[PDB]
């Protein structure tokens, strides 16, 4: 049953810790949903643009439908992430984020903190991110069709 | 005394009600800074990727030295200027996010929610956004690096 | 199946939103009616008098629910908590929001006008009225907790 | 003169409360902390290390409590059923500062499953260094939450 989704997954060193956390996060959103990760497999120094590069590069692709990256903050992996063309990295920080980057943007990552918030809202941003379809709104897609002007006019 | 440095300042309609604020709060970081406003003029339906890219144009060449944009949540805006080489926008949502991506990420623009985020934290945001220095440290110049590096990767 | 009434206050910066807290009652759902007892005008306020006039009305049981906003809403949860049998809660997102009803049976909801943004504001009012408590024995507990921490200073 | 801070936690908020004890002392060598809470990983109920902190503020025997439990939302239910209380559900600077501006709030709540443990960091410390106004306004209606207490008891 189900079209397979992939989820590709990152993390710096400080969200290494929550790893196993994202794995399952993903899983809990629903059976289509598969978790890839892609994060670093150690303890060892990272640096996160790295790994925001190597998801990133998957979901333009469409190797996968969807990216989780995990930092300090968030903040780097959104700004790395959104660095490649058809990307859409939302820094998500609660359910409403997690939601209206959804379906206001169609956003393809979710970017969220380690040392910033706590776990459970961290599955409950994963969760709705991965549960929340696009509105479906002609304003939404113009605006993000204009995004991809952006990006084709620095190409 | 000082040397002037501007900041450029976009919103799209729901954030344009507090437009009159943004400019204040940019000029309550210190005398040095000087609002240059490129938002929307009046009350009129705004894409907001059009004031992303005026702002974003702006901070990538140079003339001005940072920016602040406001939309709903910050989301749209963040992913937008982030698509233009040379910026790294950051969604700030608290203090702590409004500092550390300075010192993490050097970030050039600031990224905030008029639907989100209530007006004296939006205050607080950009204060600490335009106070806080870049940290200096070899690992986060490194990083902020690989940043670039993946903008020349795509160009 | 009467309807669910919700009492409503404000202090002086958050009356700037009494009208959005009054729609986003009525948007949880044809069941809320909203009760507004904040101030009815722009002028000077003091929060703990909204908070003790909605608390008040919460714990005599005239309404089932009450919504308070000030500044930060921490002043107005600190106040509200005063009356015995309120369990007034600060909440400044949904998680927050639901687990205040799950956990805590919470009757109360306590948000800022100054740091939260009205569609926020919105998704926390319309969660807390529309989330049931856990029913589980260790809430129902810790609930009682609470209970015998007034008793005792009464 | 020393300032004391009584911890107290739940048990999910146990797996910080040497984070708690730390971010405390990082406040000024004249914070020390008390750590009352629960001293192993067993089931405890948040209103009783809600009740222990909040009678040692109430009580005078010490100037801050610091109480986590999974969302700050429990302990500051529970912590302000105590009088003389004044406990604040902070989740970031600003609440923490604006607590102790306002309301010279003498307990601060957190959320371990809720809040990353640098920003409860960020928090603790504004908390304890950040001075009441002391203006005419913010001291009436703290002792109108007083009164409220009184025609209570």
């Amino acid at each position: 049953s189900h079209m397979t989704r992939r989820v590709a997954i990152g993390t710096d060193h400080p969200a290494f810790a929550i790893h196993e956390n994202l794995i399952l996060y993903v899983k809990e959103a629903g059976d289509e949903f598969v978790p890839v990760y892609c994060g670093p497999k150690t303890a060892e120094s990272v640096d996160y643009p790295d790994f925001a590069s190597r998801v990133a590069e998957m979901v333009a692709r469409k190797e996968v439908e969807f990216g989780v990256l995990a930092c300090g903050s968030g903040i780097g992996m959104s700004i790395a992430a959104n660095k490649v063309p058809g990307v859409r990295a939302a820094l998500c920080y609660d359910h409403y984020t997690a939601a209206i980057s959804r379906i206001h943007n169609d956003a393809n990552i979710v970017c969220v903190g380690e040392r910033t918030t706590g776990v459970e809202v961290i599955r409950e941003i994963i969760i709705t991110f991965l549960q929340t379809p696009f509105s479906g709104e002609e304003r939404h897609a113009r605006r993000i069709e204009k995004i991809r002007a952006i990006e084709a006019s620095h190409a």
